[PDB]
This record gives structure tokens, C-alpha cells and sequence, in this order.
């Protein structure tokens, strides 16, 4: 089978508790715009307007803003009038970043403040939690396998119990993951009309104004995009580099961008060769390497984060031991024993499990609906 | 004028990153501290730039319907009657080709080469001229191998070098000229210092400090910070909403 | 000194680990 | 000789008086530490086996004496110190699990002394 943890930091033990590394992040006063103003080029002036609050405009022109209009209902005309000729034009965000940048560079000093990389730089330490299966075969149908079409009987069972149980571990990562996971879709990821943590594709908010299911599937991919920023804001490390999800969004993006995620239409063709459901079907934008979680509940994705470095991950998975074999039989009947244990351990970086649990900087998960 | 960032680390931790995973330790903070006094650079340099940049879609950049600074992806003007993102998406690169044209115009140098621009914008910019925008399918592919996250994605239209602003605050995009002398660029940095390295410790336990320490300055064009601030006409800053 | 009535084995790493004959009890 | 008395210390007026040491061995059977740090009044008999596994209680060193140093600018004084790091551990018998819990140990207040 394959590795799930091929996104997860590693950082192998060679004991359980056992460690790992991480790189944990440390964690508009414009004077006015009012009458008889008379506004500067390039300056930024501030106007509450009597409805919707205030806003913040840059001078294109070196204007009076009408002296005479001492009752804001005028000021307000006025100054939506001096914005509608283009005298002064609307920013937020990046006022109170200029009127930072003037104040920090007129007064900028030595003195004492010397700065440091915003990050603590942790460590966890994890036991090589293990998990185990029994083959449980009989010894008839062991019998029959091999008289009947000349199989190995006990080799299928092991090669079956192997995949099973690797894949069982695939699936208690996807699980950790999407536990320890922030609500997507939220906050700075919301729109105005939005549903709070879930996309619903037959909504025309959520879906962006697309039309059908065709541009619903990139409105999707668009909310995806805009949970991986969040995640680059969030984390300090980078964007959403992999999405783990849904049967119904691998389905969702591999009816989109031409070659994201595949088919793998040579299995098909040739009756499943081999299914390889364990690997990442492809990369969507050409930015997100996309797994199909085989058991997800209901319908949801998640967008994560992943760096070059190991301890750059959030998950962390640190295998110990893998596929130690089961042997025997039970005398009582003889029935044969046979079956595989692990053990691995996992971390997750401590955002203070109780400190994990939708509180995880480098994952968000959404809800899905429409599909 | 110069930058200065610490390590400011646990003794213990880096005897136990040495310890139990042969980490470098303090040598990989290090080259995080390096990294991070180049971005924090970087993020100035943006700074600067929309600081100075004079309003966009303003003026000789105006559609008469238009809101004035702010390319709204739900107004029917400003997206020209598009129909979803496909023409929408489109619609913004026809407004950064009005801005190019702008700077052409008042700076005499001739159209805008590159943009600097939001998360949001880069992802809609980099929806259009198919991959053009460096999606770096060959990281995805290494599972991040290396993520390298400090270039320009790709040209624009063939015609626009865009980068990403790590550090966006809000939603915007600017878009630039910059001619292939050194001297037509309307802003520069010019360093003097760059990575210096420093060594110490924090005496209430002697923990050990590292870190790096930078001088390089800044300019512009003159466009007579007094001068700077909504005024340099090599760059149009458009806001940008509805994304 | 103080573990000359102890048992130790030293690490090599914190966390790290011990082992002791405790009885079923 | 369960604590030896050190005569030579007294008769060169303290030439070296290695407070740092098991006293001796009580009875011909125990060895005996003194508490230079108690409270009141009081003893633990221990037991401890061969195989350090059998102590039912673990100190595990990693670091020892590692020295501060350097100077503090603020009044320019030396800086100077030690860091250890080592671990302790007690047999299960389910530090929660142990307070007067520890099968290998029994302790007694004492009074009259």
C-alpha cells in the first residue's frame, strides 16, 4: 500500500516517546475629511458618513470640500460627489498601512526594539501508538483456495490483511487531520451572503454566480483557494500546498482544470489492475497535490499545509514499527493465525490533541452540500 | 537604513534537535532568520510601492460607471457585463492593461512590466493564460519538496511579471514599469549590508542569540517621502473587491 | 550521587525511557 | 560503623568534611544517607536490586554541569551557573500513581528524638 504520512512531517522513531520537531510561529487615524477641507494630492483624509460607517480616500485632486457644508447630510453629498468625480478614491486596509509606514519611518530609531523571526520552534513527544489485525482464516477454505484455482489461500489473505491494515492507518491519519483542523470558510474566508463553514454548490452566493454544476466545481476550487490563503496567513509558513477529501469533490475537481486529478483510466481500461486508491489522484491549479479520503463520513474537504522541511507540517507521523507478522493456529480446532501489528505515533504542533482539535493553523476544513 | 532580526533559542532545544533527529539546530534557525530578514526586505520594498503608488482606476483609468479605486468582481461595470469568473477574470486583466497604459503615459517610459498583487488577485490572475502563473506542479509533486516561495509566479497576458505579496493586507494588485536601465525604475534599493551575522546570548541564562543584520536604503523617482506618498507614477494601486 | 540507591539508564535523548520489574500484583 | 564519625576532620579542625556521602551501613545491612534537607524528623528504608530495573525508582541523567556564563550589562555583573537535565521515574503501582503509593519504600514520621 501506500504512505498517507507522505504529507506529515516524519522524523522516524527508534523508540516510542519518541519525538519530534516543530516549526510553531510565535503568534485609520486619517485627521478628517469634513467641510472645507481642502484635500492634497496623494494625502489620505478620513469621513464617517451618516450611513455605512466611514471610509478613507486618497486625494487624486486638491479640492475644498465644500465649506459651507456644516451639516454632514450636505458633507456627505459633497463627498460622495468629490469620489464619484474621482477627487478622492476609496481604501481601507491600506490606509492604516501607509499612515503606519509615514509614522515608522519619520520616527524610526534604533533605540532597543532588535526583532526575531516570529517563530518559538517546538517539540512533542509521541508514543508509537500501535494498531493490529488478525487474518481469521480458516483452514477449509485455505484448502479450497489452492485445490480449487491453484492459490496461495494464506498468501492472499496476508497480502489483503497488509493493505487493510496500512490502509486502516491511512485512514486514522485523514481522521487526526481533520480533527485537529480550523473551520474553513470562516472568518477571513466568508462572504456577505455565506453559511458559515459549508459550501453548498446549488447556491449562487457560494457557487460565485456560476452557472450549473460545471462552473459550481470551480467556485468550489475557488473557495479552496481561498482557504489555502487563509491557511499562508494563518500558519506564517506558506499556502495550502495538498487537499484531502471527499468521494463527491475528487469527483468535483477531477471534472475540472483539464489534468488535475486522474483517473487513472489505464487501470480502468485494463478491468482495475490494480485500483491504487492510496495515492494523491493529481494536483489541482497545479498547486494542490489532491487525496480521496475512502472514508469520509459525509461530504467535506480540507485544504493543508506542507513545507520542504520535517518539521514543518503541523501533522507529524514517526514510524516505529511496521508489518511485524502474526503466526500459529488455535489447537482447539487448528484454525491458523496470521495477521500484522504496527506502531508509529503521531504529533501534532501544540497551537496552545486538546490543544489541536479545530484549532490546527496549517488545516481548514469546510462542509459540503449541492454536490 | 537597515533591518535587524534574533534567534533568541532554548539551549535544551537545540541539544535536542541535534540529539534526536541529527538536526543542524542552530544553523536551521539560522537560515530561518536569513530567510526572514530577506522577506521582511521584501515586504518594505511592497510597502513602499503602495505607498507611493497613485490611486488606480482613477482618472484616464475610469469607466464612467465606475466606483472609483476598486475593481469589484460583482459590478457589472467594472467586469464589463461578464459572464461568471471565465470573462469576469478576464475583465480584471483589461483593467490592468488600462493601468499599464496610465503609467505609460505619465511616466513617458512606456507600459507597466509587472504586478504586484494580493492572494486573491494571484489566484484570479492565475486562473487565466493557462499556465502562465507558476502553479509549481513539480513541488506539489515532491509533496512540497521545496517550496520556495519568494519568486514572481509568471508573465501575465505574456506581457505582466507578477509576484505574490507574502504579506498582503487586504485585496489589491499594483502594476509597475520598470525599463532595463537601473536608473528607470522610479524606486530603488540599493544594499549596502546584507546578512550580517549576530552572535550573543541572553545573560539571565546565557541562552545562545543568533541573527542577522541588513543596511541597504531605499529611493524613487523624485515626482516632485513627501513626494512619494499617492504620487509616483510608475505604479497605479487598484483595489480590489468581490473575490 | 543520588541515584547510587536508583536505577538509571541514562538517555541519550529526553524522553527516553525506563523499564522496571514491577510484580503482577 | 552506620555512620562514620570522620575523627581525622575533627582532630585537623575540619580539614575536609565531605558532606556529600552515605553516612555508612546500618546493622551490616543498610546503607545509610543522610537527609540534609528534612523537615522535621523522619526515615525511609528503601530496597534496591541489582538490575536498575528492580530500584523501583529511576533517575536517568542526559546533561550535567553544563556552565553559564557571560555578563549582565545592566550592572555589568558576571554571569555564571549550571544546568542538569535528567528525569526521574517511579515503578507504576496503579506522580500521581505514586504519592505513598511505592512498594519499595516505607517511611516513618519520628517524634521523641
Amino acid at each position: 500500500n501506500l504512505i498517507a504520512f507522505d504529507i506529515c512531517g516524519v522524523q522516524p522513531m527508534n523508540s516510542p516517546t519518541g519525538q519530534v520537531f516543530a516549526l510553531r510561529a510565535v503568534y485609520k487615524k486619517f485627521p478628517a475629511l469634513a467641510a472645507s477641507t481642502q484635500t492634497t494630492v496623494g494625502d489620505i483624509y478620513t469621513h464617517f458618513f451618516q450611513e455605512t460607517g466611514t471610509v478613507y480616500l486618497q486625494a487624486s485632486v486638491q479640492v475644498t470640500i465644500d465649506a459651507g457644508a456644516t451639516d454632514a447630510a450636505k458633507l456627505d453629498a459633497e463627498i460622495k460627489k468629490q469620489m464619484e468625480a474621482g477627487a478622492l478614491v476609496e481604501i481601507a486596509e491600506g490606509m492604516a498601512t501607509s499612515i503606519a509606514e509615514l509614522q515608522e519611518g519619520f520616527n524610526g530609531s534604533t533605540d532597543n526594539p532588535w526583532n526575531e523571526m516570529g517563530f518559538r520552534i517546538d517539540k512533542q513527544v509521541i508514543e508509537a501508538k500501535s494498531r493490529q489485525l488478525k487474518a481469521a482464516y480458516s483452514i477449509e477454505l485455505a484448502q479450497d483456495l489452492r485445490a480449487v484455482h491453484g492459490m496461495d489461500a494464506d498468501a492472499e489473505l496476508s497480502g489483503i490483511l497488509a493493505t487493510e491494515i496500512m490502509l486502516e492507518i491511512n485512514r486514522e491519519v485523514v481522521d487526526w487531520i481533520n480533527y485537529s483542523a480550523q473551520v474553513g470558510k470562516s472568518g477571513m474566508t466568508l462572504t456577505p451572503g455565506s453559511k458559515a463553514g459549508v459550501f453548498d454548490f446549488q447556491d449562487p452566493i457560494d457557487i460565485r454566480g456560476a452557472r450549473w454544476a460545471g462552473e459550481s466545481f470551480k467556485a468550489l476550487l475557488f473557495q479552496i483557494d481561498k482557504e489555502a490563503v487563509e491557511i499562508a496567513r494563518q500558519t506564517g509558513r506558506g499556502e495550502g500546498n495538498f487537499i484531502i477529501a471527499s468521494r463527491n469533490v475528487v469527483n468535483v475537481l477531477a471534472s475540472v482544470d483539464t489534468g488535475i486529478s486522474y483517473a487513472a483510466q489505464g487501470l480502468a481500461t485494463g478491468f482495475s489492475t490494480d485500483t491504487t486508491k492510496s495515492v494523491f489522484a493529481g494536483v489541482l491549479g497545479g498547486k494542490y497535490r489532491v487525496y480521496i479520503d475512502q472514508y469520509a463520513k459525509q461530504d467535506y474537504f480540507t485544504v493543508g499545509y506542507k513545507g520542504p522541511n520535517e518539521m514543518d507540517a503541523g501533522i507529524y507521523y514517526a514510524p516505529y514499527v511496521a508489518l511485524t507478522p502474526l503466526r500459529g493456529s488455535d489447537p482447539k480446532n487448528f484454525q491458523p493465525v496470521m495477521g500484522f501489528k504496527t506502531r508509529y505515533g503521531i504529533g501534532i504542533n501544540p497551537f496552545a490533541i486538546l490543544n489541536s482539535l479545530g484549532k490546527n493553523a496549517y488545516f481548514r476544513r469546510v462542509y459540503v452540500k449541492g454536490i
